[PDB]
């Protein structure tokens, strides 16, 4: 009974930088050909988000940011194929055209028609499927999730099992993902290995599980608030060290604890300090150090390169490794297999009216991850 | 008939730093047990010596420098099992202890009974088996090879084939399989790949060897020294630029030429600011950088964290990677099979007493490989 035309609902718009978002009543155009219109069910509220208000991720405003949910398919255009209507989904902020150099890789997964490195805040096309009272509003990243109604092209949507929560599964849209994968996918970690991991975040709880799940025999898990070492130890870390209360360096502590180092070391805060520090307390002939996010307004770090001479390896990557359609699926199959728990991460379930005051949770605080239901 | 005692001998003796080899009279006491004794057919000139006389690589003088060579075992001391007298050899800068963390690692390779992290210029047992007119003289890595006559321990040297021109497997001793190693076991460079190479040296030279024995489809070489591209395609480069030629950062060109970037690439000269930039012309989703060398007196490197994030690696290594003891055999096999070729790296052989004539060649210029006979 939408079937065909426009949509009109509200979505959270930003129309400025370091301004609130405005509940707003916007109109969602039909989807056109490899086009999915979806009705969000629940949307997080990660890190990225509030980079786009800071003006430190810059993409065109106005906007209609999110980029981690699940939702339901309302209609889909023409040539679509893997979903239909009724079916449960989560887009993808990260892409699978499925032919690019690097969805044929093996490895690669930060797929060409991606949003992210340049971005254009439409659809595959080059236009908006929003409008504000006759102002058309930008995409982001191919998902725009702060909406009741979003459209994406169908390289960018993932069908998941049907009787999945999906206020709970949003997760394996970024935060889960991001953090397991770096684990399972990216350092591929090890059985019986000691991992470290800098920053107990939900992305970083999630390295916590992927280490766990991957069978490391040790998880150190380090912050500097002995606040967040319970949820951590609760998800898989075997100990918990607070750099502050030792008198020397912790790559030190951390080398001395590892007798050697750590044989994979996660740095899951963004700070370049931290980075090199993780890239250290890592074993020097076969210690492999994995960067889990950099703030898109980070600066040059300084290194030592006879850091890596001795044998260490330093990576990094976007959504945890996955191959992004193939992957989310097997995610939440695992998830109602009883495999890995995600609710230890939802903190905070939110009206989505009050999204602003989800932001402001993220901001100042301790709010492992804020779940905004439509 | 020296089977037992003491020889005499003349080695290249470093008093000073800054000061030329002094052709010396030296005694070299029998090897103890599990150490063996071998007299020298041939000895390379590694760049690395010259650091120790520069005081860059710091190690306790005077000393006995070398570490690129091969010899023939005269006696061996109790305990020894893998060689016997007469025995064609390759003495090891890398050990082989067999039992550290390292040595059971699959992967790892920088066996933790090595004498370049913590130089002390001993034997295992911290004695020095060298004296010049009763004053004692360090050992240079477990190899001090710019002697007539030297002690190894045994898990310091290999026992290779037979019927070996030492004249030109010493290359296997260091140069050679640094760069080659680079390729076949630290990128693990695939069949159809390009490869992009800083640096047309000759451990730059074995990169493309190992980039070809690994079956790239496209090498580009890359120096400022168009001098030296001849070679570089004679042994295996499809290509090779001048960075002086184009107006703009090689990155970008070399960005454009694999067309999004080159699969990996190899930053052989030991450049901070070329390490970067062959970080950087990696294709930005699954590209693999290698760092072949940096001279011990280098600083810290200015980077982008962001160019990690993407997908890529950054990797380093000592003795290209290779399990020392396990490898050398095995290279020396393949060139004994006719499999790579050695003679385009020797560009000069001087007989050992032009030891510093050696060193003059080296310092200022081309001289791929110079090979110094006993
Ligand atoms: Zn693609
Ligand atoms: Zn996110
Ligand atoms: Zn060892
Ligand atoms: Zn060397």
């Amino acid at each position: 009974s939408t079937a065909g035309k426009v949509i009109k609902c509200k979505a959270a718009v930003l129309w400025e930088e370091k301004k609130p978002f405005s509940i707003e009543e916007v109109e969602v155009a039909p989807p056109k050909a490899h086009e999915v219109r979806i009705k969000m069910v629940a949307t997080g509220i990660c890190r990225s988000d509030d980079h786009v208000v800071s003006g430190t991720l810059v993409t065109p405003l106005p906007v209609i940011a999110g980029h981690e949910a699940a939702g339901i398919v309302e209609s889909i255009g023409e040539g679509v194929t893997t979903v239909r209507p009724g079916d449960k989904v989560i887009p993808l902020f990260t892409p699978q055209c499925g032919k690019c150099r690097v969805c044929k890789h093996p490895e690669g997964n930060f797929c060409l028609k991606n949003d992210l490195s340049m971005p254009r805040g439409t659809m595959q096309d080059g236009t908006s499927r929003f409008t504000c009272r006759g102002k058309p509003i930008h995409h982001f990243l191919g998902t725009s999730t702060f909406s009741q109604y979003t459209v994406v092209d169908e390289i960018s949507v993932a069908k998941i099992d049907a009787a999945s929560p999906l206020e709970k599964v949003c997760l394996i849209g970024c935060g889960f993902s991001t953090g397991y994968g770096s684990a399972v996918k990216v350092a591929k970690v090890t059985q019986g290995s000691t991992c470290a991991v800098f920053g107990l975040g939900g992305v970083g709880l999630s390295v916590i599980m992927g280490c766990k799940a991957a069978g490391a025999a040790r998880i150190i898990g380090v912050d500097i608030n002995k606040d967040k070492f319970a949820k951590a130890k609760e998800v898989g870390a075997t100990e918990c060290v607070n750099p502050q209360d030792y008198k020397k360096p912790i790559q030190e502590v951390l080398t001395e604890m590892s007798n050697g180092g750590v044989d994979f070391s996660f740095e899951v805060i963004g700070r370049l300090d931290t980075m090199v520090t993780a890239l250290s307390c890592c074993q020097e002939a076969y210690g492999v150090s994995v960067i889990v996010g950099v703030p898109p307004d980070s600066q040059n770090l300084s290194m030592n390169p006879m850091l890596l001479l001795s044998g260490r390896t330093w990576k990094g990557a976007i959504f945890g490794g996955f191959k992004s359609k193939d992957s989310v699926p097997k995610l939440v199959a695992d998830f109602m297999a009883k495999k890995f728990a995600l609710d230890p991460l939802i903190t905070h379930v939110l009206p989505f009216e009050k999204i602003n005051e989800g932001f402001d949770l993220l901001r100042s605080g301790e709010s492992i991850r804020t779940i905004l239901t439509f």
